[PDB]
């Protein structure tokens, strides 16, 4: 069984998912729409190409396809709306950092380098949770992104393949995240032991929910392929960091909160520091 | 062959539809689209006439708009309102070049023009429809549609029109069988438009003659004009039933009340006036 301080502690967590993710992103408008290393990138970006599908509240359906290939910036054409994407979804991330009791009684300092460190990693959990992987798409209430063996070669599909195939709960999800935020060896963090101390808590609460709660064969060393697939991320996301700052020089996209998380702290993280100080 | 006379005015048609036709649709700009938000006997008519709208880009991407099933029924009602209003405006500037049609009275020349609007779109239309695939390629833009489809009358002229597989002489000479009608409200010189479609009706039926094998294409001519007729019933049916719908849902162009007759002849088309004489 699981001890009255851990039962607390992933009531607290889904309480928090609950009143700051939107899954059916009705709140996510007014975003912008399609009017050596190099090489790698380009085949990368050509491995996560999807379509776009906007269904409207009548009933009508507008489809972007993508165009091919041909060398240009025309293989870029969705980045605008991803970033706007990518904020709004770090916005809901910020809101669930703030509800946490464990996070806003840290230093305002340690509070920017955390989730600086972890916004993409607590992008890509929540969006497995919409991922389907029958059909190849992260279906986002209203808005649908459908992927266009060799395909699974790209890390950040693999992981959305691999994660969707453990079948996850409610509670380990927001485990998971929680247990990203709390790095305590990201840049930046100055209470090193503190936030350690704070992550060692919450993994091991949540390898006595699974003992708790998964007798399943299939479920075997459940809890040790998680914290695997939490350190992939972490390397996914070193990939991907470094992969759109190439693209933003060269072609600029960046919303003015992603530009702050690329890189005093709270003086060149103005945005962030704003929306750490607002309330719910 | 043909008379010196005749082919003047085929020459004449042809040089005026190859300046105010335009075929890749390039200048076809700055249209409504549908955002990212007798009812019933009218409801089932646009319903057969229900299309998807395709738009390629220049790189190369596709967006396309899927219409919902059955106010959510006239969703593309603004878009066909911009894009009926850009084709009647070389529908314009089509007569004026027609050495014959600039010698009528103004108010002649709107009578005319407001009772062929619907038909020369029509035919022009039919230049661009693909019967295979049910679609009007409209250069960037595409219109497809979504034995149940031949009971609409609309949609079984396009089929029986293009099955005829007609030159592009034999198109314009419909436009102008079509344009210069004697039988339009408020037309005055009714003598004269009449003489007038005797004589393209005259060198379209002498162009059939010259111009395919005599016994195969022995009835071209009368099947022509059989759907010159049907078009007639079509633009009375389509006319009304837009005109219920403007009541409801307005959606119509400035240039489009005039049109229905929507507020002398002149001074109750003031827009139309204005075209005729720049
Ligand atoms: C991966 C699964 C989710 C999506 C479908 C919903 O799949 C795609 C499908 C297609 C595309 C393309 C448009 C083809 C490039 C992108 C993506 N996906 C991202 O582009 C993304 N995912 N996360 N982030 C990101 C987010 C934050 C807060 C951040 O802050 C430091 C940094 C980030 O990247 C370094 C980002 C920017
Ligand atoms: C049939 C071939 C043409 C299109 C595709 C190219 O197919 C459609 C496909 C779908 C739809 C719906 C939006 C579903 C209703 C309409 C249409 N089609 C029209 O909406 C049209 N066709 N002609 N007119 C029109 C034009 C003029 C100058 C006018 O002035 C007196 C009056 C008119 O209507 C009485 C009009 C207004």
């Amino acid at each position: 069984g699981l001890t009255e301080e851990q039962r607390m502690m992933i009531r607290e967590l889904m309480d928090a998912q609950m009143k700051t993710f939107d899954t059916t992103f009705s709140h996510f408008k007014n975003f912008r729409l399609p009017g050596a290393k190099w090489s790698q990138v380009r085949k990368d970006l050509c491995s996560l190409k999807v379509s776009l599908q906007l269904r409207g509240e009548d009933g009508s359906v507008w489809n972007y396809k993508p165009p091919a290939d041909s060398g240009g910036k025309e293989i870029f054409s969705l980045l605008p709306h991803m970033a706007d994407m990518s904020t709004y979804m770090f916005k809901g991330i910020i809101s669930f950092a703030k509800v946490i009791s464990y996070f806003r009684d840290l230093p305002i300092e340690d509070q920017i380098s955390l989730l600086k460190g972890a916004a993409f990693e607590l992008c890509q959990l929540r969006f497995n949770t919409v991922f389907n992987a029958e059909t190849g798409t992260w279906e986002c209430g209203r808005l649908s992104y459908c992927l266009e063996q060799q395909l699974l070669l790209e890390p950040m599909l693999k992981f959305h393949y691999m994660l969707k195939k453990l079948q996850l709960h409610e509670e380990e999800y927001v485990l998971m995240q929680a247990i990203s935020l709390f790095s305590p060896d990201r840049p930046g963090v100055l209470q090193h032991r503190v936030v350690d101390q704070l992550q060692e808590q919450f993994a091991i609460t949540l390898k006595s929910y699974i003992e708790c709660n998964r007798p399943q064969p299939a479920h075997r060393f459940l809890f040790l392929k998680i914290m695997a697939m939490l350190t992939e991320l972490r390397s996914i996301n070193a990939q991907h960091t470094q992969r759109l700052l190439r693209i933003q020089d060269i072609h600029p996209f960046a919303t003015p909160l992603m530009q702050e998380l690329f890189g005093s702290l709270t003086e060149r993280h103005k945005i962030l520091h704003r929306l750490l100080q607002e309330g719910s």
